[PDB]
DNA sequence: TGAGGTAGTAGGTTGT
DNA sequence: ACAACCTACTACCTCAT
DNA sequence: TGAGGTAGTAGGTTGT
DNA sequence: ACAACCTACTACCTCAT
DNA sequence: TTTTTT
DNA sequence: TTTTTT
């Protein structure tokens, strides 16, 4: 099928291409040739009006003639039609500045429909996001609307001058709060200290250094007579009952990180978190951050009459969009009650009802798992834990309590007997089966204060003690909501390390998500995510998808950040067929690194070892490797080398998703711009917002140490779409991203945590980290 | 037993001692409140005669009167004996230079008896280096005799001008290679760049690049008329057939690591390598930088004698030192025939002769392992590998290969016979024996090319191929002379992935270590200490210590950096006793850190959950431990926050292995000076050179939250040098370190590769990492 | 990389 | 010219009867 | 931390 | 005012007959 | 509802 | 000397 849809582009009438682009190339660095701190040559090209077009080799591109203090030679000449398209998008764009066409003005009428608006502390302002695109031959302007939100407190006027107030304040947001200092014209954005163990802030009461940091504050900055005015009426006096705060750079840049500095709590601001603030006005706050796409049609019409220029259009832009059919979404393959292989289609039911059985059992049909794993032939009985945080209510650990009883005897159980019973054992003998999860007899309910040391010291005790002799075992964990981070972490990694794997749910769920006719009942969807989780993290697949790929892997590729270091840990999901019908995963976890940038020689390296039929069996083997973000240089100039002796052929695609491209509807498509492909593979079930599409770019395919450049076709994208309806984390979802890359960043994430348990259920589509 | 010996140490006469010394305090770095180019707050207290007494605050001492262009208050006055002792020493070490007394004047003094030699095309210069120390009440100094190595030609004039042999040497010297540019007034270090996967440099062929660097270096530095013509006399004219060398900065200060540099090979030198230096030349060089006790006592006393001052004295100092008894070093428990514990003492036997009777059978006492690995009582059968590099002729291969299975046949399995049957099975039956290692029939045997990726990968896949379904095994490699970093921790790492145990021989020892009678053998020497390698990292442990120890653990720490990143990991080696009389070691690995300080919190965190028996039982557990360097504030202030809770009492030393102090004897020994304790437990087999003495520091007690300092006893001295003589890796090894430290070193760096084997295997003493 | 020792080259962290 | 200390790498030299 | 979506705050790497 | 993307964290809102 | 089933 | 011993 096909549409017309609205999207928030604007064409570029074409009397704004430069007629002649000058080159010059630099020897050195404008920062050392010259002493101007901040000074870059990028910011040289942009006083020029130009664009840096080898940033290695410091060579620019400028419209007009250059002036510069420095030393440079001319290296010619070049027309608008030799640049890249990249280039000459980013050339435009700046010369749209030189027309009053900025962010600046646009923002600026764009005000005058949408007010800032002002809740509580805090203020809510409108703005606008630029872009340039080159379709085919004809440049279009992208313009998004966003909002930025500001205090207008300084922590002086938030805690009432109190300094223990501002001590409870300090404590009680010690994790993620951030001070940006306004009284000076860089706004840079500081991080308090704090004590190690003990907590408790750091303060200096003394009044020289607050009067000297004051003063210095005035005499740097504001050092004009008249500026003294504004400061005086800003801030006020030099108040001096205000303590000092000791704080260190968020940032990295400056580095030295011995630079020791002192905040007064009287020219700097918290700088955002709806944790800090009242719920009635995070509501508020949000939904007024969040606008449909009739809004944005119309606020940017509005926009777009009110330009008074010849270089912009007066109306948005129209594309042809390709919908996608129904038929798609159903292309799972489920087993029924005999033991076969129907597709999910003809039993009249849809994905997300596929455990309603397990509770009735009379109106809907009896559906079991596909796939289960080989360990469980040997393993047949699974101890289970339940651990319970001493902060919680008696009442509340008592529900709890009975409800993780009861999801686990009512509504496992049922489906343990009816899979390995009615289903199997065909003659009193059969060997995969599901196991059995204890929780018999007492010492197995643990409730020790999981937010101390100690009380984690105690429990890591006592798991062990029963753990001793045992292989596996299953833990169900009901924390409070205030549960500090690297506490959460610790109890995951010191329960993974005894083999056990954990499902965690805080308190907030336990008390406001009753069941709707009967209340004193944890609700149906929660029970059923539940089951499914530890259903997948047992490493049972529920169901598989019924379309045939092309490839013989699929692999997703990501990068994430170390936790107390300055580097980066690369992690994988691979996907094979072995048919093309049927699909497992399995993690594979690459080295550290300095940078976003994965060594594809060692990562093949270690595939090979972790296989067993090889990446040259007997013939070429077709690899696709999707890439959350895009293929760094020096990832594609490693892969031409692995091409040349491995013998494979590699097809690598881009997956972005945070652009500011917009579609004004809500349906399922996919469409065609600037040789890149928009999808949008998902509805919006909530009244406010737009969907955010996926950016497919740069597909290439490397063979025999060579690449080549390509299209993406129509089946790349039916092939994305289908990999999206692909989750093992939740019945009822409707996610974005596809299913390697989506993992791929939840084993990065898992890495980064050091989660470990065995190296060998990892091979057999264990799924803990999910 | 005592003795007098000599120390490199002169009397301080006391007339130096200030009067008056003022405190200052400052408010903000003085590279912020001025702008200057490297000026720091030592810098400041340096310029102004004084020490800096708190870096955190900026608080200053100084015997001047302070002369700053910026702000700050002076905190009132000091005395001298208000000070600590470290700072009392800064001080008079600053003063002395007041007086004349510094290295640059006692170095021009030493060259007068000693004088600068050349050798090839590199220059050997003598020098000092001069520190104080606080005995008791007085303050001597110490003078250290250092070499400096320098080169005196140019890249240019080393390759006689060809572009070619320039490629030639950069990429014969890829790895370890830095060029020092000495034409400027910095002389900064850079490292060449290289592309990746294909080797080679990364040269520009450019005048104009050349003309600017070499006109910008005259320009910047020397910008004077008189300074251009010894430009023009020390480098010549600007030459133009020299290439440009891609380089970086060797440090990292600086960061913002996209600065491109460009080198020419006419202002830089390299800064020196033997491995770059004709063998002939290399020895000469060396056995000058080494000294004898004698000829450094008589050239510090020339020193003295040409010194016109009243400030130091005119002779050394002479101490009193108590030596170490004899019987110290035979107090080890080896095993007998028949399987009892007698000590090494009475066999008529020493330490190094533990195997002589493998060959013999005849004249040496058969001595027996006194410990066997508990995995051994099941697992009864190894396979062998033997794996040659192809780099090596033909003749060296079928040497290796022959020795392999020769040491494998005719060695161990004397012993492994004579231990599993004479010794054990009682009646036919016993359960811990020594394994069989097979070697058994070809394809065992794996001759490729240990230097490519494609080799490396062949080798992997048929090891891999030929270890299913088994657990542990055994590899020997035989490697060539030049084979390259990352390529040999990949094999190791690659082998311990399929749980293969690999010893790795080069090729030089295998043509020049052959035996004196039989010139077609291994030398006897090698064969042992390889057997015994073997043997240790299988798990055996030939021999313990009879002493008896008063703690209940040992716990030695040590701290690397990463590969690959920028962070540290720390590792540790912990002993048990569950007697006092027996030892063993498991190490534990510490997680990834930002900098050297280890965090207490989470090391005694993994200490518990590996224990059975944990750190408080029944009653209070007495821990002792060594530190690598010295106990930082952090991990101090975290001790006592652990001694809080889990109620044991730590005993903590400072361990220090790079000090100038020297005693000029050769015996084993130790001495008390300014609280620390200096000991030399090994003796010197070699002519040329003087013994380095270890430093003991910083003995403390911490329990219940408290720290008390303590001064180092006897006893403290004997364990350390009892826990000296216990080494794994070397029959006939005499070692500086003691065992936990030396063992926790090694396993820093094994975490730095990643070499992990199976973590069962490591809980109960394995040392693959020796 | 037989392993330990004594010699060099370069760089980093801590201090409190 | 900020002291003390750590780390990585390279080279020779000696070991038991 | 039921899991996914849409909204904010801050920071980093790549380009070639 | 260097684009164009990634990461970490916080908050609400909706889900299957 | 602090289990079954064999 | 590209093994035993059971
Ligand atoms: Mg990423
Ligand atoms: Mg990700
Ligand atoms: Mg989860
Ligand atoms: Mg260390
Ligand atoms: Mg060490
Ligand atoms: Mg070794």
């Amino acid at each position: 099928m096909k549409a017309i849809v609205v999207i928030n582009l604007v064409k570029i009438n074409k009397k704004i291409i430069p007629d002649k682009i000058y080159v010059y190339r630099l020897f050195n660095d404008p920062e050392e040739e010259l002493q101007k701190e901040g000074y870059s040559i990028y910011r040289l090209a942009y006083e020029n009006v130009g664009i840096v077009i080898d940033p290695e080799n410091l060579i620019i591109a400028t419209t007009k003639e250059l002036e510069y203090e420095g030393e440079f030679i001319p290296e010619g000449e070049i027309s608008f039609s030799e640049l890249r398209n990249d280039y000459q998008s980013k050339l435009v764009l700046r010369l749209l500045k030189e027309n009053g066409i900025g962010e600046y003005e646009l923002s600026k009428l764009l005000r005058k429909f949408r007010k800032p608006k002002t809740f509580g502390d805090y203020k809510v302002i409108p703005s606008v996001e630029m872009s340039v695109i080159k379709h085919d031959e004809d440049f279009y302007l992208v313009i998004h609307i966003i909002h930025q939100i500001q205090s207008m407190k300084t922590l002086w006027e938030l805690v009432n001058k109190d300094p223990k107030e501002l001590e409870e304040f300090l404590m009680t947001h010690k994790e993620n709060l951030m001070l940006k200092d306004i009284a000076s014209p860089l706004k840079t954005v500081y991080k308090p200290c704090f004590e190690e163990y003990t907590k408790k802030p750091k303060l200096d009461h003394n009044q020289e250094i607050v009067k000297y940091w004051y003063n210095y504050h005035i005499e740097r900055y504001w050092n004009t007579p008249e500026a003294k005015l504004e400061f005086y009426r800003k801030f006020g006096q030099v108040d001096l009952k205000q303590p000092a705060i000791l704080a260190k750079f968020a940032s990295k840049i400056k580095k030295n990180k011995n630079y020791k500095i002192y905040l007064l709590p009287q020219l700097v601001v918290p700088t955002y978190n709806a944790e800090q603030l009242e719920s009635d006005v995070a509501k508020e706050i949000l939904e007024y951050t969040k606008l449909m796409p009739e809004e944005r049609k119309e606020l940017l019409e509005n926009i777009l009459a009110e330009v008074d220029s010849d270089i912009i259009d007066k109306s948005l832009s129209e594309i042809e969009v390709e919908k996608i059919a129904q038929e798609l979404e159903n292309k799972i393959r489920v087993r029924d009650d005999k033991g076969n292989s129907v597709p999910i289609s003809q039993l009249n039911v849809q994905k997300s009802q596929l455990l309603l059985w397990t509770n009735y059992s009379r109106k809907y049909p009896v559906i079991l798992p596909y796939e289960v794993p080989e360990k469980f032939r040997k393993i047949r009985e699974i101890p289970m834990f339940i651990i319970l945080d001493s902060g919680l209510l008696a009442d509340i650990q008592n529900f709890a309590t009975n409800e993780f009883r009861e999801l686990v005897k009512s509504m496992y159980y049922s489906l343990a007997k009816k899979y390995n019973s009615l289903a199997k054992k065909a003659r009193s003998t059969n060997e995969i089966g599901l196991p059995f999860l204890d929780f018999r007899g007492k010492e197995k309910v643990i409730t020790e204060d999981l937010n101390s040391d100690k009380g984690i010291i105690e429990v890591v005790e006592q798991v062990s003690s029963f753990m001793k002799g045992k292989e596996l075992g299953l833990a169900f964990i009901a924390a409070r909501n205030k549960l500090s981070s690297e506490k959460f972490e610790e109890i995951k990694r010191r329960l993974f390390n005894l083999n056990v794997i954990s499902q965690v749910v805080n308190e907030d769920t336990l008390k406001n998500k009753r069941d709707k006719y009967d209340r004193n009942r944890l609700d149906l969807f929660v029970r059923h995510n539940l089951l499914f989780q530890v259903l997948s993290k047992l490493g049972v697949k529920y169901y598989v998808l019924d379309y045939r790929f092309n490839y013989d892997y699929i692999i997703g590729i990501d990068v994430a950040p170390m936790k107390r270091s300055e580097g980066y840990i690369g992690g994988s999901a691979v996907m094979f067929d072995s048919q093309g019908y049927i699909r497992k995963i399995v993690p594979i976890k690459i080295g550290e690194q300095r940078g976003e940038s994965v060594d594809m020689n060692e990562f093949f390296k270690e595939m090979v070892d972790k296989f067993k039929e090889f990446n040259i069996k007997l013939d070429n083997k077709k690899i696709l490797l999707l890439r959350d973000g895009r293929i760094t240089n020096n990832e594609e100039e490693g892969l031409k080398y692995i091409s040349e002796m491995f013998d494979i052929e590699v097809v690598t695609m881009d997956v972005i998703k945070n652009h500011p491209v917009r579609a004004f509807a809500n349906m399922k498509m996919y469409f065609n711009l600037g040789g890149a492909i928009y999808l949008i593979p998902h509805k919006l079930k909530q009244a406010k917002g737009t969907p955010i599409p996926i950016k497919l770019a740069k597909k290439r395919i490397i063979k025999n140490g060579k690449v080549e450049k390509q299209s993406i076709t129509r089946q790349d994208v039916l092939d994305i779409f289908i990999l999206t309806r692909l989750n093992y984390g939740s019945i009822s979802a409707d996610m974005r991203l596809p299913a390697p890359v989506h993992y791929a960043h939840k084993f990065a994430n898992a890495i980064r945590n050091e989660w470990k348990i065995k190296e060998e259920f990892l091979a057999e589509g264990f799924l803990y980290f999910v």
